[PDB]
DNA sequence: CGGCCGTACTG
DNA sequence: CAGTAC
DNA sequence: GCCG
């Protein structure tokens, strides 16, 4: 399916190096090249071919010519040697481009180094210690064991809840790097109360470790982000992310949460040309804006029961999970 | 050239 | 507010 | 980085 492999590996590696550099807007950029080359056709043959493609403009085009080519990137030979370490530093859960740069000026090179001389805020203190286990993707079983796990759990206080795993795992992937749990109720009132009933229960049996972020002291449309871990012997702790959304909603937080990010933006930047905004929320109309072309308040809301509803107004083909990767 | 999804917590 | 993340 |  992706017939510009050769290519697309090493425009990652590019992508992933801004990235880790904080140049965010460069990164974002390769990535939609990136994508754009992947759903094409057949393998890209000459720079103009390339520059055809939407997301593809002349810089690209010219290192994908160079790849196809010569089968190499001569810029990946001038990569700054901090990349690898700042990668590194990043992939501990709170900390990112600001943070990684801060312990990289201040010497730091190795993990051990972090835990033994680096500030650390309280979520990235649970980001360290879970480094290994957070950065592999769980086998598809355990995600919907840990589904499972908050369905029941749920279930028991109101059988009428409805639990969805969204995320890659409802994208159909094979592996998760997390497991995110979207909870609602048909009744569109039943759902009111269950995030603090929720959280107390799972603490109760010790599936919940650590707590990342979970404002607690407020009840309304809710989100917990922390760390589970199915009991049993040699189970790794996982990232588990539980938002809590009235009926209303489900349709667009079920499209949001279900991803992917790439697909998000995207779909929210198409709402736009069409005079719409689009939030894990809802799908309204274009946002109220002030003389300056502030934004002073938001748009109305259009019904969405399902998400076949938002693609429908959005005027585009619907596109199953399995087919939003981007 | 300037904008780049829309939004939720922490400290 | 600046950082980070969904 | 790309796009309008
Ligand atoms: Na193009
Ligand atoms: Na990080
Ligand atoms: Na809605």
């Amino acid at each position: 399916t992706n017939h510009n492999l050769h290519i697309t590996e090493k425009l990652e590696v590019l992508a992933k190096a801004y990235s880790v550099q904080g140049d965010k807007w460069r990164a974002l950029g390769y990535a939609k090249a990136i994508n754009a080359l992947k759903s094409f056709h057949k393998p890209v043959t000459s720079y103009q071919e390339a520059c055809s493609i939407p997301g593809i403009g002349k810089r690209m085009a010219e290192k994908i010519i160079e790849i196809l080519e010569s089968g190499h990137l001569r810029k990946l030979d001038h990569i700054s040697e901090s990349v690898p370490v700042l990668e590194l530093f990043s992939n501990i859960w709170g900390a990112g481009t600001k943070t990684a740069q801060m312990w990289y000026q201040q010497g730091f090179r190795s993990l051990e180094d972090i835990r033994s001389q680096a500030s650390l805020t309280t979520q990235q203190a649970i980001g360290l210690k879970h480094y290994s286990d957070f950065l592999e993707r769980m086998p598809r079983e355990e995600a919907t064991e840990i589904e499972q796990t908050v369905q029941k759990a749920a279930q028991a206080f109101n059988s009428g809840l409805l639990c969805v795993a969204c995320g890659s795992y409802r994208r159909g992937k094979a592996t998760c790097g997390d497991v995110d749990v979207l909870i609602t109720h048909p009744d569109g009132r039943s759902h009111r109360g269950i995030f603090s009933r929720l959280l107390d229960s799972l603490r109760q049996e010790g599936f919940l470790t650590d707590d990342l972020v979970s404002q607690e002291e407020n009840g309304q449309q809710q989100k917990y982000l922390g760390v589970c871990r199915l009991p049993g012997p040699g189970r790794r702790h996982r990232r588990l992310d539980i938002i809590v959304v009235p009926y209303s909603e489900f349709a667009c937080a079920l499209l949001y949460f279900t991803g992917s990010a790439h697909f998000n933006r995207s779909m929210a930047a198409l709402a736009k040309t069409k005079g719409m905004s689009l939030s894990e929320h809802a799908l309204s109309t274009a946002v109220v804006r002030n003389t300056h072309g502030c934004k002073v308040g938001p748009g109305r809301v259009l019904p969405t029961p399902t998400e076949k509803d938002v693609f429908r107004l959005l005027g585009l083909p619907y596109r199953e999970p399995a087919e939003r990767d981007w």
